[PDB]
Formats: C-alpha cells, structure tokens, sequence
C-alpha cells in the first residue's frame, strides 16, 4: 500500500587482501646503507627505490654473514608486493651511546589493497541497482548521487559500482566519510575495556554478542590457542613431507607458498598463548581466514591436511579446522562490535563523532526526495567504521526495530543500510509518506569452508532484511534529530 519514491543507501567497500607487515633487525653494512645516511626514520613507497632495496636483497643473501633466512624470505616479498600500491618499507635506526647507527629494524608493510574479487563485487551491486531502479522508476536513474571516502579500496568500490549501475559523478566528501582521529582514539579505548573481557574469567554479563552455547570468553579463546598450535604442527609436518608447491595451482594478488606461511607464522606466534591473546588480533585472525577461504583454498587444504588413515573441508579428519573456524568467528562477533563502544553511552558518543554529518544529510536526501516530486537515490561509500556507528545512532535513537542490534549478521565487505522513502496509498491525498530501513550484511557466508567457489574468488552479496516497516517520515526525522 506503498509506492516507493526514493532511496538512501550506504555502500561499506568491497573484498580486500589482509594487512600484513613483516619486522627484523639487521646490523650488516649493507643494510645500514639503504638509509642514505639517514639518522632518523625513512619511508621507502617509490616503486624505483623498492627495486634499488629488491636489489641490496639479493647481493646481501650472497653474503650469509648476515642472517641470510631473513634475506631469502624480504627479497621474496619485497620483489612480490613492491608491484601494489601501499607496499612500504619504514627503516627505524638504532643509535648508540656515540650517535652511530649500530643497526637498522626492516619493517616491510603490504596487503589492505582491494582484492581481484571487489571489482566483481561492487560491478554486480551496481547492476542489481540498475534492474530494480528501472523496474520502479526510470526517472531514478536521472537522479543519481554518489559520494566516497578518501581510501583507494573504497572509491574503488565506489568506481565499479557507478560503472555497473549506468566529470566524476563520485564527490568526495572528507567530513562525512572518512575517519576522525578523536573517535578513533575513543574507539581505542573502548578497546581497552575489551582486555580484560577476554582474561581471567568474565562470563559476557550484558548481551555482549555472545552465544548462549559458547563457554567463558577465556575458555574459548585458550581452545582457539590449542587448535592453532595443533595445526601450525600440521603445517609444519606437511611442509616437510610433500611439495608445496603443488598444493594449489592458481594463486591470485602474487602470492607463494612463502607468503602463505608468513602470515600464518605470525598468528601462530599471536595465538600460542591463550593468557596473552590480543583482542585487536583476534580481528587479525579472522580476517585472514576469510581471505584464504577465499582466495587459497586449495593451499589451505593441502598444507593442513592431517593426513590420510591409511578436495573439500567436510572431514571428520578436518574436524579440528571447522572448530577453530567456529570458534573465530564467535570471538570476532564479540569483538568488533565492541570496538564501536561496549555502553550505549559508548556507542552512542562514538556513534555520533564518527557519523553524526552522514546521519544528517540523509535525512536531508530523505527531505529532498519528497519536495521534489522526482524520485532520486543518494549512494554514500565508506569504510566500514561508519556502518556501524551510524547503525548505533539508529538503534539508540529509540526507534522501534524489526530486528534485534545482537541478532544482526557480520557487517561484511558491501554492507549496506538503506532509507527507502515511499508514499502513502490511500483514496484521500496528500499521502503521508513513509520511511523503510533495511540492511545488507554484504558479501558474506555463513560456511566459508562448504560454499562452492569461482576461479575469480568471490562471494555473492546477501539481500537486503528490512530493520524496521513503514514508518512516518516526520516521525523517523524526530528520533534522529
Ligand atoms: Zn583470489
């Protein structure tokens, strides 16, 4: 009994490969010289100065004076990721009593790129839009604003979409879509409080997102930690038995074998102790799951495969990985949303700061689709630290909900919140209008390791669940503001 008359939706970017940094020291005159007889940091992003670094690699591992098994491992990755944008070096001096540089810390920083699989994404997003816009309205399709954050990854998504759905039609807008230091230093704090959630033996009092099922928080991560030291072991096992380089035959984003197991080294060693677990790495974790999961299936597979007893996870000998897999994802679904605030205090004062501009000019959006007897639709695209946020101002603005805040799936890559503006049928005018929100969780799956997968390694993205019904325009602006 509605027709609809226009839409505000929010758009999170697409698929992106993990973050990931490797870090050690070095003493050798060569790796002192690269500092240029800098004193001080030095930050290495032109792609000629990598290839001047790629090449100190190589000449150092002919010497194995120094710590050649280092050497062999930088040379590997530098050469690999100095191609992607964002892949640095930061070279932080070590100065004795005399002013000397007696060593030098190699950190090479890489990944956070969007991956080959966001442009599908994002292309079929757009696409979806275009077929439901020109079944409602062809004249929405006149009335298109994008608008984006600074981030690469997410005018990247933003691009492709705009692409699929038909002078940058896409405005950037700093104030509403990228990240504010002084919330994120809230956040921080917040994370802060999220420690000792984890430690000694907290039973998640509030809701805190957890599962009723799932024992103590502290129990389930120490059994996180007995699975990843069992299966680092397999690793370890399978790499001195068979060929690793046969275990997957297609490798995207210029990934090895070698760099497959740098990053699982590293969350071995973050997840050995189960009385030391990061909460902040807990997030580290689980987005590198999803990524492999992805993108290095057939690798995973092989390289933590317990043997036979003598092409698929659905083994009772893959058993102990399915767990770790469950028992990630309900700690990351205890954590990430308590980064943006543990209280409603909190996450309303970090809901406001980050996305107070973004929560006004939609309703502005919402006010000019309806002076404006056109329909129109209005697409923001921002990370992902805004959809949550400003998912907490709409559910602590008091608004009657059809779907409970806990009770909402992973705010996944193409996440997106809608404000559909209709009108109000009736056999008397001037319609009332009304206001419907739903939401998408995006391209997310609920069994990352039984979905079936293309060479191009993408997921499909869930429709959009509608987080309230009909509701009267003027009295969704109220609760807002
Ligand atoms: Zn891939």
């Amino acid at each position: 009994k509605w027709v609809f008359k226009g839409l505000a939706i929010i758009i999170r970017h697409a698929d992106r490969t993990p973050k990931q940094k490797f870090k050690h020291s070095f003493t050798s005159p060569i790796f002192i010289s690269l500092l240029k007889g800098h004193k001080e940091e030095v930050v290495i992003r032109n792609v000629n100065d990598l290839k001047i670094v790629l090449q100190a690699l190589r000449i150092a591992l002919d010497e194995k004076a120094g710590n050649p098994a280092k050497i062999k491992v930088l040379a590997n990755a530098l050469e690999k990721k100095l191609n992607f944008p964002g892949t640095k070096i930061q070279l932080k001096p070590v100065l004795n009593k005399e002013n000397e540089v007696e060593k030098v810390q190699f950190i090479l920083k890489w990944g956070g790129e969007p991956t080959h699989s966001a442009k599908y994404q994002a292309t079929e997003l757009g696409e979806q839009m275009r077929q439901d816009f020109d079944l409602l309205n062809k004249s929405i399709l006149q009335n298109i604003k994008i608008f984006s954050s600074s981030e690469r990854r997410v005018l990247h998504t933003a691009q492709y979409w705009t692409r699929a759905l038909f002078s940058d039609e896409i405005s950037i807008r700093k104030d509403l879509l990228d990240d504010s230091n002084a919330a994120k230093d809230l956040m921080d704090k917040v994370k802060k409080k999220l420690k000792p959630l984890l430690r000694e033996g907290k039973e998640a009092p509030p809701q805190f997102a957890w599962p009723s099922k799932m024992p103590e928080p502290y129990l389930v991560i120490k059994r996180v930690v007995e699975l990843m030291n069992y299966h680092k072991k397999i690793m370890d096992n399978n790499f001195a038995k068979k060929d690793v380089n046969s275990m997957q035959t297609r490798w995207c984003t210029s990934e090895d074998p070698s760099l497959f197991k740098e990053r699982w080294d590293k969350l071995f060693k973050e997840f050995n102790n189960a009385e030391k677990v990061d909460p902040s790495k807990i997030s580290e974790l689980y987005d590198t799951m999803k990524y492999d999961a992805l993108h290095n299936r057939q690798f995973l597979e092989n390289i933590f495969d317990p043997g036979l007893p003598n092409s698929q996870f659905d083994e009772p000998r893959f058993m102990q990985l399915r767990e770790l897999y469950k028992l990630a994802k309900v700690l990351f679904d205890f954590i990430c949303p308590k980064e943006y605030g543990i209280s409603d205090a909190e996450k309303l004062d970090i809901g406001l700061l980050t996305s107070l501009p973004l929560a006004k000019q939609i309703l502005n959006d919402i006010g000019d689709m309806k002076n404006r007897e056109t329909p129109a639709c209005v697409a923001y695209f921002t990370k992902e630290s805004h959809i949550y946020t400003l998912l907490n101002i709409i559910y602590e603005s008091g608004i009657p909900m059809r779907i409970a805040r806990n009770a909402l799936p992973e705010l996944d890559y193409l996440s997106q919140i809608t404000f559909e503006l209709y009108e109000s049928t009736d056999a008397s005018g001037q319609k009332s209008h009304s206001i419907r929100l739903k939401m998408s969780p995006g391209c997310h799956t609920q069994d990352p390791l039984d979905v079936q997968l293309d060479d191009r390694h993408y997921i499909s993205c869930i429709p959009k669940i509608s987080l309230t019904k009909h509701l009267d325009m003027d009295y969704v602006q109220q609760k807002l503001r």
